């Protein structure tokens, strides 16, 4: 009972740091250039092992020397990646990400290169009991409803001390994922999902959804530099003010850094409030510096 | 290994990554869209060059610069894949091996570039002086950092004074920029390739009004090229006689990028064969259209 185990995408992201974002069909020169580890679930492991938190990283990857560059990347964090899906099929996927050194704005281009996602039988084959947290970024939401149901069904025959806390992100506006509400004792429902949804605020938002969630669950919604909120079964709304840093440089992964830090208070034993400043804190102080290095 | 004295081509310029995604429509700042296909491309001119030379059944030799990592091993496998020789690369302990993003719209064939930095530090006439230029018997050089290309252009010269006619390093040099620090490279080189993009910029019409305009610039016996694209290309030697080629379209135009690359490496590999100015005209032309109906260099031989 000792890991924070995050489920979901790995990502090559191919960097282009900008003077102002390109119009179309314009030639410009870019500042600077990085290969950074990205994708949602991999950028949270990033974080929680700055924070101090022993960590793995479960998702699927392909042979090859984008994957090494990535398991090295992993290795240098001290992720454990031995829950890594190895394919035989499929490259590894990356993306093209342009960063806009006048306000921090982060456009990507994505390429899915279509890997097989990690199922059900891939989750089944992992040894839970190394486990405090999982967190599971709603991707394959069918094949990941049966790996929640595994976890409820391993809890259920555990003392209330040696459960697993379980967290799920919802953070792309698919109906297939809608249905990832009704696991998890925290929610993570992005601003883009919200919105999608006709909501125009956290607070909306978490009244909204509020019915979708399993009893006693929390569901959180990060509004960017507006900050976030929080809802409990107490029916009680909680907020956290975002902290900018004064000069916003990369906001490229930004709400992972919040979900990570949301995750790692509240493994630590402090309050949900708590949990939401910690998170809009590491959040913010992300946003000032490029990639994840002096987050802590 | 052991490379022959005097049979390889080399080609001082330019490699980049290539990053190639394909959208449905241009992204919004600020958003995350997937792209219909994304592809990793070795390209800069010196580069494609290289790539064409060996299809072509030269032996042929890069030289560029280059930072250890990640981008240069998928770049230095690339050059391998196409049997180019990279022992004469110019390693780096300073800055970015060149990447660039190419975003193109499905919707509208709209191309959106986001040009490689500037970190990275070109091959240097000190850089050059080091290099043993026996195995050579063409070196063509990418106009880039003039004043050094000057230096090594000198350095060439110097050695061919000293050599018998039959074991003189025959010369060319690309002017493809609108730079004006560039324009000094023109009194270099036994052929100068000159671009339709600088022939415009300068103010001419076509590629004979360039011929005519640029010819006092290059050195005494030298030949000045210009292709014109779908319009064909031209040459000017010492003689006065304006040659001309007639493009070869291929029935359906797939992919026109380095084009321009193809054609320069077939007139330098037509003429290293001994063959005329006028005979390796019209095989740049060949060539060059040929390669417009294929996606990549596959195939252009
Ligand atoms: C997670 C939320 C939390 O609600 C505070 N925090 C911030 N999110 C920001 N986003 C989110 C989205 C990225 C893309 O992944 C864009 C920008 C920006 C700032 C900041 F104000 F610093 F600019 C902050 C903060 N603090
Ligand atoms: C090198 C020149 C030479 O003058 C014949 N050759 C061609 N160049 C073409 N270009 C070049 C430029 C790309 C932009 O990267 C546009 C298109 C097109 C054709 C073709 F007729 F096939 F379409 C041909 C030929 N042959």
């Amino acid at each position: 009972g000792s890991q924070i185990l995050c489920v979901g995408l790995v990502v090559l992201d191919v960097i282009s740091l900008v003077d102002k974002y390109p119009k179309e069909d314009s030639e410009i020169r870019c500042l600077s250039q990085r290969w950074q580890r990205g994708g949602n679930a991999s950028n949270s492991c990033t974080v929680l092992s700055l924070l101090g938190a022993p960590c793995a990283f479960m998702g699927s990857m392909a042979p090859g020397h984008v994957a090494d560059f990535l398991v090295a990347d992993f290795r240098r964090r001290g992720v454990d990646v031995s829950q890594v899906a190895w394919q035989s099929k499929g490259d590894t996927p990356s993306s093209c990400c342009i960063i806009n050194n006048s306000n921090g704005n982060r456009t990507i281009v994505l390429h899915d290169t279509s890997l097989p996602d990690v199922s059900a039988t891939d989750f089944e084959k992992v040894d839970l009991t190394q486990f405090k947290w999982i967190h599971i970024e709603g991707r394959n939401a069918s094949e990941q409803v049966k790996m929640l149901q595994r976890i409820d069904a391993h809890n259920t025959r555990q003392p209330p001390e040696q459960k697993i806390r379980v967290s799920v992100e919802v953070e792309k506006p698919r109906e297939e994922l809608f249905q990832l509400f009704g696991y998890g004792d925290v929610v993570f429902v992005s601003k883009d999902v919200a919105k999608h949804l006709g909501f125009q605020s956290a607070e909306e938002a978490l009244r909204g959804l509020y019915g979708r969630v399993r009893k006693g669950a929390v569901l959180v919604c990060a509004w960017a530099e507006e900050g976030a909120d929080a809802l409990g079964p107490d029916g009680k709304l909680l907020h956290s003010d975002a902290f900018p840093p004064p000069r916003v440089v990369d906001t490229l992964g930004a709400g992972d850094t919040f979900n990570a830090s949301v995750i790692f208070s509240l493994s630590q034993g402090r309050s949900v409030q708590e949990a939401l400043r910690f998170g809009c804190q590491v959040a913010g102080k992300k946003c000032g510096l490029q990639g994840f290095d002096g987050i802590v």
